[PDB]
C-alpha cells in the first residue's frame, strides 16, 4: 500500500481547500482576530495552529504530517537543506562534554561539521567502520550521546548491519539517541524508526524533491525525542519555505513509480559493469558480494539509482579528462536523485582522506553513477563508449 | 542616490540574461562540462562561479551582490529567516569558554538562543543597558568576542549611541566581532558597516520581502570577518531557496518609496499620541524625547514605521480584548515590515521578562504599532476608537 | 529512446545556464543592449531571440523546443489551457464562409467554442460519428477549412481510424487543417503530425503537468500551418506565463514512468470490469472489443489512464450518492491526468445531448475513471466496495 | 481613502485562511466532497463556487473582488495578458456584420486584431481622433456595436474627453457597448464605469503587476454587460495561472505609494522637457498644453509615469544608436509600469502608419519614457547627456 500512501499522504482538505495539493501558503505574519484566538495558538504553536511562518503555515503542515505517516514517526523538522538537517539534528542533542560515535562512511560535509564545529563546542566525535555490526559496544564511551548512522554509506555504499549495531548501543547506553542518514533510502526504502532508530534525516533535496530543482532536509524523530528536536532546531531558526514544502509533497506523490525505475536501471546497470573486463569492483547495496548486501537484502524494500564502482586501473588526469568529458547522457554535477544520469570520479586517497581512522582497500580510480529514467541502453552505450576511451 | 541604487543594486546582465529582474534558477546540480570547468568551479566555490545548490545560482548571487553594495560589505551570507541568521552569525564566530555582551533589548528568540542554546556549548552570555555608550568598556573580559547590538531595540525602540560602544570596544579589545541586528533600518537607514561594526544582520522578512509572504536572513560582513562567516554558516548548512532570493531582490526595489511613506506616516501617529491624554510615554525613534533620539538624529537617515507606546494605565484582561479584538484596520499578528498596520500589546512584567538583569520604568501597558501602507487619517481614526473603548 | 528524449528535450545550455532544467525567466520587458540587438530581435521575434514576454522567455523558447522535438512539429503555440489552445487553433484558420467538420464525441466545450462562437461569426460545424473512417469524404463541403478530430473521444473513448480519415480527406480536400484533440496520448502515444494531421493540440494541463495543479494548452504544427497558427494565436494575445511553462518541461520528465503505471493499472481495472456482473460495457481503447480497439492496437505505442465503464442500470439520486460519496480513494473531481484516482458519472441522455445528430446506444449510468498512481489492488477494492452500495 | 482601499480590497479570511496575503492554491482538478456538493459548485460555477480551475481557485476569486471594488464592476474576467483582454473582450460582443468604431491612437497590437482578426469574421472597424469628443455621434453607423476608447492614447498621450463621447453615443447609440483600455490609469486613476463606460480593461501585466515580471489582462465589466463578458471569454479558454492572479493582488498593495512617485517624477521630467531647446513637443496628460490635458484634470485623480516627447528633428539610424545606446540608467525594453526607466524612440512616419485614416502633425522623432522609481535627478543628468549626443 506504500505507492496509495505516497499519493494521499498529508492531502486532507483542511490543507488543500478543495484542491487535490496542499495551498501554499505564504506568511510570515498570520493574524489572530482574538486575544483568545492568540493564546490558543500560542499554546499549539508546535501543534499544528497558525503561529507565526517560522513555525509553517498549512503548506508546511501538510508536508510534516505525510513525512511522519510516510516514516513512521511523532513529529518532522524542516531546514533548508539535507546538510542543515544534519548538523542542526546532531547539534539539537549534545552540549558540551558530549561524545558522538559516527560511521567513518559518513557525507564528508557531516564529518567536517563535527570536526570544524562541534569540537569548538566542546563535543567530540569518534569513528566506526560501517561493517562493525555488534562491535560497537566497544566504542561507546561514557559520553557517548549520539550515534551517527547512514546506510548506505556515502561514495563507497557499505551497508550497516543496523539490527546488530542498535542492539549493541541500547545494551551498554540505552538512553543514546541513535540517528541516521536515510537519503538514500528516501525514508521509505529503509523503514529505520521500526529499527530502534530514534530520528531519520533526510536530504529531500535528492529523491523527495526528485527534480534536482529544490533543497530541503528533514528529520523524522520518535515521540521520546521530538520535543528536543523541534525546540532546539527552532531556536537555531530552521524552517524552509513554503513553496519548496510544496515541491517536496509534491514529488512524493510520483517518488515510488520513480524508484522503481532507479531500481530496476542501476541494478541493470550494475550486473553489468560486474562483468566488464575494465571493472575491478561494482558497489551497489543490491548487487551480490556488495560490503552489506545481505543487510540490504533482509532490512530494505528496494534500492535507488545512486551507486558507484572501481576501475581495473588508476586514470592518470589525461584519462581522466578523456573519459569524464566526453560523455552523451551522463553529466558531471554533485547531488543525485533526479530524473538525469550523473557521473563523478575520485581517486583513493582522497577517499581515504574522509574514512577518518581508516584506509580504503582498493587501488582503481572510483567512478560514483547516478542512474536516471533515461532508457537503460542509451546510458550502458555511453558507459560503453566511455570504457573505449580509457581502454 | 539611494533610490536609484536600489533599482539597479545586483541587475548586471550576467544575473538577467535580458529581463528586467535575476532569472530564478532552482537547482541542487550545477552542471561542470569538464574536468577543467570543475575544478575551476571549487576553486571559486565562494567567489561566484556556478558550484552546487547549496552555495547558491545566479538569483543568489545577484541578491548577494546587491546585499553588499547597499551595506558596504565584501560578502552577504543567506539563511533561511532572520532568527536563523542571528543564531548562526552569533555561533559562526564562538567556542566553547568565550563571552558574549549583548544588549538587553535584543529580540527574545536572540536572547533565547543565548540562554537555551549557547549556553550549554560553554559560551556564556553578558548584559547591558541600550543606552550604556562608552561605559560598555567596564563589561568587556577577556574571553569576550562577541558585542551584539540591536538599535532601535525589539519592542521599547531605545537607539544606542553606536559610535561611543564601538570606540570603547575598540580601545579595550579590537578584535572583538562587533555585530548588529539592523532589521528596523532595513540594513539601509543605518549604514553599520560604516560605523566600525564588524557584521549587519537582518531579518530580510521584514522591509525588504515587504509583503509579509517571505522569510529569509541576511548577514553581511566586512572583509575581516567574511570568511570565517562565510564557511562556518556553511558547515551548518544555511542557505535560502532561490525564489526567496529573487523575491529580496525584488522587495528592494520599492524599499526606498515603502520607507518613505512608513516614516511619515509613523511619525504623524507618534506625534499625534505624544499629545494624547490616554498615553504616558512615545517610544518612537524619530520622536523628540524617545530614548536616543539625538543618536537616531545623527546617524540615521531616516526611519521606518515600527514603535510602540506605552497607555496611562494597565488594562485589565477584559480591557485588553476589548481594545485588541475591535480594531477595524489594525490587525494582531507577529512580523512587521508589510504594506499592513498591525498591533500587538504587552504588559510590563512581560517586557521585564525579557530585560535580562533589568527592570522596566513603565507601569502601563505597552503597545507595538507597525504603521503600513494604508491612508494615516484611516489609521488614526482606528486608534481613536480603541481608545474611546478603554477610556 | 523516448525515455531518453523525455529527459533531454529542450534541456540546452543556452536554456538551463548550469543548472539541470531551464531557468525560469519571468519577464514582460526584455532589454535591448543597443538599437542593432533590438533590430535583431525584432526581425526574430518569432525565431528564439528575446523580444518581448508575449512572444516568450527563455524558459518558454525551452518548452517550445522540446514539444517540437517530441511531437515532430515546425512550431509549437502556448495557450493558457487545453480549452484556449483548441478554441483559438480553430480560429486561426477560419474565416466567415467556412465550415468546421468535427468529430460528435469531441470534448463538449470544444463543440461550445463552434456552436456558441463560430457560429455568430459566420462559421458553420458540422459533425461525425468517430468510426466513420473513409466514409467522412461524403460530409466534406466545398467550403470544409477544418477538419477536427479527438481520439479517443471525450467521455466514451471511441478511437478513430485516422488513416482512413487522413487518407479521406485529402482526395476531396487536399488543402483542409486537419487537427486533432491529442491530450489522451499526451501527444507521445500517437504521434499524429507523422499520421498526415497538420496540427496536433493538447491540454498539458492533463498528463504533461501530471500533478493536477497547472494549467495549459499546446499546439504543434507542422511547416505548412506553423506561422498562420503562430501569428494569429499571436493576435488573440494567447501566452502562457513562464513558471507554468517550467513546470510543464518539468513533468516531461517523469512523463514515460508515469504513463506505463497508468497503462498497466488502468487495463487491469478494465479487465475486471469487463467479466463484473454489475457492468455492461467497458470503454478502454486498450481493452479488446472496445469500440476503435484495433486501431488503438495498430497506431498508437500505448496507453495513458482515463477510461470509462456503464453499469447495469441508471442509478438514481440516491443511489448516485450512496455509491461516489463513499469511495476511499477515488474522488470526484473534473481534468485527469494526475497522480491520483479520480471518478465520475454520466447519465446516458447527458451525453445524447452532447452528441450531435446522434443517439446513445447504452442505456445505464456511465462512469468515467481516471487511474493513478495508487496500488491498483486497493483502487479495485475501493471500485468493489462501491459496487456493494448498488447491488 | 484609496490606499486604505488597495491594502484591503479582496482580502478576506476565506482567501487569506489566516495569512495576510491570499492563499496560492493551484489547480486544475477541484474536488467535490458529495454529490451534493457538486450540483451546488455546477449550479455556481461562475459564481465564486470553487468548480474547476479554468474558472478559478480562491487565489483568482480574491483578485476578482480587489478588482470589483477598486474599479466599481459587477466582475472581473482574467486573460494570459493584456492583449488577450482587449482581443476577447472585443470579440465577446461583436458578430457578423458589426462595426467597430475605435480610437485612431489605440494600441497597435488593437488595432491588427480588429484588422487582422474581426475582418475576416464579418466584423468591420471605423477610426476616429481622440479629441472628436462629442462629434463622434456623426461616426456611429446603424451597425455599430461596439466604441472602443483608449485614454491617454497609445505614444503619443492624447486624452479623450469620456464625457463627451459617452453623451453622444448613449444619444445616439444607447446599447452600444463601451470599452477603454484603461493600461495607463492603472484603473484607479480614472474610474472609468462611473463615467458610463460599461467595461474598462487593463494590461495589469503593467503598473498593477509594477515589477515587469508577470503578464495579466482584467476586465471589469457594469452589470448589463458582465454576463456576456464572462460567459464568452469563458468559451474562448481565457484565464491567468494562480501564482500571476497572486502577484497581481500583491502588487495592487503598493500601487499608490509607486503612482504617486511616477507623477511626481515624471511631471517634473516633463516640465524640465518642456523648457529644452532640443525639445518640439512634450506629450505629458499632467502637463499644462499637452493635448487633452483639460479632460485630465477634470477627469483623473492623478498620473502615472509614462509619457513621450518629440525632438527637433528627425533622428537618423546613427544618430539613434548615438543616443540610445549609451544611456546609464533608462533602458530599451517594450512594456512600462515597472520600477525602472525606459526609452524607446518612434519615427513619425512609423507612427503615421499605426494613425489609420489620420496624419501625424510632427515631423521628429517621437521618445517615449517611462519615469521609474529612481531618483530624478540622476534620470535628468541621464537624458541631458543624451541631448549632448545628438545636438
Ligand atoms: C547522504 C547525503 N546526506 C546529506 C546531503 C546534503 O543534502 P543537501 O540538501 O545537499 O544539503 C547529501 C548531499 N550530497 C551531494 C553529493 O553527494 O554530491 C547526501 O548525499
Ligand atoms: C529585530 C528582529 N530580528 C530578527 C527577527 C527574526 O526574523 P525571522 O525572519 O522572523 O526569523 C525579528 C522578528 N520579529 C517578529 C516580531 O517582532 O514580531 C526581529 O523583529
Ligand atoms: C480532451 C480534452 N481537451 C481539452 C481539454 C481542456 O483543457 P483545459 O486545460 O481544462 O482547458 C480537456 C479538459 N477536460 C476536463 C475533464 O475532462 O474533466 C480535455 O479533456
Ligand atoms: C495600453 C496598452 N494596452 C494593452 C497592452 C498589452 O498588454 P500585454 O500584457 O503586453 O499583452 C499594452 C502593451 N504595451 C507594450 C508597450 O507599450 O511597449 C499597452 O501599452
Amino acid at each position: 500500500h506504500l505507492d496509495t500512501a505516497l499519493v494521499n499522504a498529508g492531502r486532507r482538505k483542511k490543507y488543500t481547500q478543495g484542491s487535490v495539493n496542499s495551498v501554499i501558503q505564504r506568511a510570515s505574519s498570520l493574524v489572530f482576530d482574538t486575544v483568545e484566538a492568540k493564546k490558543h495558538a500560542t499554546r499549539n504553536r508546535a501543534k499544528g495552529e497558525l503561529f507565526y511562518g517560522r513555525r509553517g503555515t498549512l503548506t508546511h503542515f501538510s508536508l510534516q504530517e505525510a513525512m511522519c505517516e510516510l516514516e513512521g514517526g511523532a513529529g518532522c523538522a524542516l531546514f533548508p537543506c539535507g546538510a542543515a538537517a544534519v548538523a542542526n539534528t546532531i547539534l539539537a542533542f549534545v552540549e558540551q562534554g558530549d561524545h558522538v560515535l559516527m560511521t567513518n562512511t559518513a557525507y564528508e560535509p557531516s564529518q567536517d561539521f563535527c570536526t570544524k564545529i562541534l569540537a569548538k563546542l566542546g563535543v567530540t566525535t569518534g569513528w566506526f567502520d560501517p561493517l562493525i555490526g555488534a562491535d560497537i559496544a566497544n566504542l561507546i564511551q561514557p559520553n557517548t550521546k549520539v550515534v551517527f548512522l547512514e546506510s548506505p554509506g556515502s561514495i563507497t555504499m557499505e551497508v550497516h548491519d543496523v539490527p546488530a549495531i542498535v542492539a549493541a548501543v541500547r545494551r551498554v547506553a540505552p538512553e543514546a539517541i541513535i540517528m541516521i542518514d536515510n537519503t538514500w533510502a528516501a525514508g521509505v526504502l529503509f523503514k529505520a524508526l521500526d529499527f530502534g532508530i530514534d530520528i531519520s534525516i533526510q536530504a529531500a533535496t535528492k529523491y523527495l524533491i526528485g527534480h534536482s530543482d529544490g533543497m530541503i532536509g528533514t528529520a523524522v524523530a520518535n515521540a521520546r525525542c521530538w520535543e528536543q528536536l523541534c525546540e532546539n532546531a527552532y531556536l537555531m531558526g530552521q524552517m524552509i519555505d513554503a513553496d519548496t514544502a510544496y515541491m517536496t509533497s509534491r514529488g512524493l506523490r510520483t517518488l515510488g513509480v520513480r524508484l522503481r525505475q532507479h531500481h530496476e536501471s542501476s541494478l541493470r546497470v550494475a550486473e553489468w559493469l560486474a562483468q566488464h573486463p575494465q571493472v575491478a569492483r561494482v558497489n551497489h547495496p543490491a548487487l551480490p558480494g556488495s560490503k552489506g548486501h545481505e543487510f540490504w537484502k533482509r532490512d530494505f524494500s528496494g534500492s535507488s539509482g545512486l551507486f558507484s564502482f572501481v576501475l581495473n586501473k588508476r586514470l592518470t588526469d589525461a584519462e581522466l579528462a578523456a573519459y569524464l568529458d566526453n560523455f552523451s547522457l551522463f553529466s558531471m554535477a554533485y547531488s543525485w536523485g533526479g530524473f538525469e544520469s550523473l557521473i563523478l570520479a575520485n581517486q583513493p586517497e582522497h577517499i581515504a582522506a574522509i574514512r577518518p581512522e581508516a584506509e580504503v582497500d582498493f587501488s582503481g580510480t572510483l567512478i560514483r553513477l547516478h542512474i536516471g529514467l533515461e532508457n537503460v541502453d542509451d546510458l550502458l552505450a555511453d558507459l560503453a563508449a566511455g570504457f573505449a576511451r580509457i581502454v
